[PDB]
């Protein structure tokens, strides 16, 4: 099934762009969003996390208290391995369930890392480094110090652009951005049909 890899540095707007493709009928696969769904209120994985570390891991609205989980993980690196063993298999299953359950002409695979050989096409969401730094501050509420260092750990802008088949500058007017997404959608639709034959 035709697959487009969506990638881009932190704060470039991957989620907003993927959400626009989603409103066009495209199946989006994002393990970051699936990981938060397998521990949503009432799920077995959240119960297990609470059974293990205590009810304080569940906040007033029945959702995971990620502050206390971070602290626990930070104080006991052994719990990260158990958390992985718990969640990783649930993310794999829910990833395949969404693939197998897709009737869309093509599939959008959100992948922050770059896994460039697994997809039929690579779409890079790009913005200037400064824009990356600010949009991180207001989206996550973190500090810039932490933002610069998160950005240092990732691939460089030139690296992403060099591996891209298509690029979308998530800057300027949203309408223009959404229009560019629609044009790419039409392109990918055609590449999917071509591939089918
Ligand atoms: C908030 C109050 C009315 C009830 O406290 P509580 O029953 O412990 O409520 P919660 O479990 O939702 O609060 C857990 C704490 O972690 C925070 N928290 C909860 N879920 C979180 C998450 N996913 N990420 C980060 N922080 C989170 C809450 O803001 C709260 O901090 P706070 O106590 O300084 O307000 C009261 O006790 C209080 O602390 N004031
Ligand atoms: N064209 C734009 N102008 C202003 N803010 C934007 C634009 N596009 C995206 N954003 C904002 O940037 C923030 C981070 O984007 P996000 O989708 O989280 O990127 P990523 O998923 O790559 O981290 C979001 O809060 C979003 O509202």
């Amino acid at each position: 099934t035709y697959t487009v890899a969506l990638t881009g540095g932190i704060g470039s707007g991957k989620s907003t762009v993927a959400d626009e493709f989603a409103h066009l009928g495209v199946t989006v696969i994002d393990a970051d969003i699936i990981a938060r769904q397998v521990v949503e209120p009432g799920t077995p994985a959240l119960l297990a996390i609470a059974e293990r570390f205590g009810p304080q891991m569940i906040n007033d609205d029945g959702s995971l208290n990620r502050r206390r989980l971070r602290e626990r993980i930070f104080a006991h690196s052994e719990d990260k391995a158990w958390l992985n063993a718990l969640l990783h298999p649930l993310i794999q299953q829910e990833t395949r369930r969404q693939m197998q359950a897709s009737t869309s002409p093509y599939l959008l695979w959100v992948v922050p890392l770059l896994l460039t050989d697994k997809a039929d096409r690579i779409l890079v969401v790009d913005v200037p480094k400064e824009t990356q730094i600010e949009r991180t501050i207001r989206r996550d509420g973190v500090s810039r110090e932490h933002a610069e260092h998160i950005l240092a750990a990732q691939a460089t802008r030139e690296q992403r652009l060099a591996a891209a088949d298509d690029v979308i500058e998530n800057m300027g007017s949203a309408d223009a951005v959404a229009s560019h997404v629609a044009r790419l959608h039409d392109k990918y639709l055609m590449l999917a049909s071509q591939a089918a034959s």
